[PDB]
């Protein structure tokens, strides 16, 4: 349906956790060609991908300056994520404990 | 272990149109017009319900590695229709494939 964006993100606002053990996160497209698909990506502490952990139905940057709410089920452990494309990509740490 | 790489932003063209193999499976060649490489090309794999299709990018895992370098992908599309679509952003390559 849309592509991904390829342009820059920032945080709009800090990642929080939520009451149900979700996390969300605010961000903000400053780039061009939305509405399109904001790129996520969550690695594991071995940096590999984990699937099936974005809560929210597929985000959208819906226009330019547009500020998105994301809400994750991050993994257990070190979890890295990472939002957007190429250098300027946003890199995120979370840590969750587990038994 | 092994390099952390991000996502290519930029444009992709194809240098060569896709081709069936020998084996099962198809290739296609593609350029990298953007910067910002070595970073990873964007791939993902729809089947004729547009729902995801999960482990048919055959090639370990596909990078650019310079501008204007020329990148080998190959893939297991699903039997049907598929759509693959390669880069980011509008420019973002799409390819319809059918097998039968």
């Amino acid at each position: 349906s849309y592509t991904m964006c390829s342009g820059k993100f920032s945080i709009d606002k800090e990642m929080a956790e939520t009451q149900h053990g979700t996390t969300v996160v605010k961000v903000k497209y400053e780039g061009a060609g939305a509405p399109c698909k904001v790129p996520i990506e969550i690695r594991d502490v071995n940096k590999e991908k984990v699937v099936g952990r974005i809560i929210s139905s597929t985000p959208l940057a819906e226009n330019t300056n547009s500020v998105t709410n994301i809400e994750l089920e991050p993994p257990f452990g070190d979890s890295y994520i990472v939002i957007g494309v190429g250098d300027k990509a946003l890199k995120l740490n979370w840590f969750r404990k587990g038994s």
